[PDB]
């Protein structure tokens, strides 16, 4: 699909079998979901950004379904104010900036 | 142009005459620049960052070229991690995201 930026570009996701809504974000380098538990082993990150900077647990090697498009890598655990599908995914399932 | 996202979407951006470097991004509501000078009066703003809220300057009907492609909008002038275009001007470019 083509969206446009006219208002959050929010998509429904599936990760660790539970369905959530997440902003599809360029700027982010890092997928990054609100608290939720996932399977593996995991290592503490800090991030940071205007406000400043939260802690998150890193989880690697995690699917989600983004769109109908499964795609796999790391996800970040945390305080997130908004669930972030960050680059490392969205170029998984082949997402470009277009103008 | 259609821009990947391996690495982050960084564009030569023009403002107040001087060249400098931005992400575009499309989980920021609004475009972010660091500190700088820039005409007019000024408004408050409350901001969302991953972090917490925080206040900024924001300035109207700026001036400002992306990757080219002229633009006339909002300016918020602030801390900010990186030169930040976020989907005010996006949108005014006619950037979409697509896969
Ligand atoms: N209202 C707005 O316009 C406004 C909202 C949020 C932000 S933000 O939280 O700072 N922010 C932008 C951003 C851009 C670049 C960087 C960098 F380069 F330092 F890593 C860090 C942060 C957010 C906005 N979109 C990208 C980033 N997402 C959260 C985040 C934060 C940190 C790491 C992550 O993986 C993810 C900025 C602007
Ligand atoms: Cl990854
Ligand atoms: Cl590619
Ligand atoms: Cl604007």
């Amino acid at each position: 699909p083509q969206i446009t930026l006219w208002k959050r570009p929010l998509v429904t996701i599936k990760i660790g079998g539970q369905l959530k809504e997440a902003l599809l974000d360029t700027g982010a380098d890092d997928t990054v979901i609100e608290e939720m538990s996932l399977p593996g082993r995991w290592k503490p990150k800090m991030i940071g950004g205007i406000g400043g900077f939260i802690k998150v647990r890193q989880y690697d090697q995690i699917i989600i379904e983004i769109c109908g498009h499964k795609a796999i890598g790391t996800v970040l655990v945390g305080p997130t104010p908004v669930n972030i599908i960050g680059r490392n995914l969205l170029t998984q399932i082949g997402c470009t900036l277009n103008f």
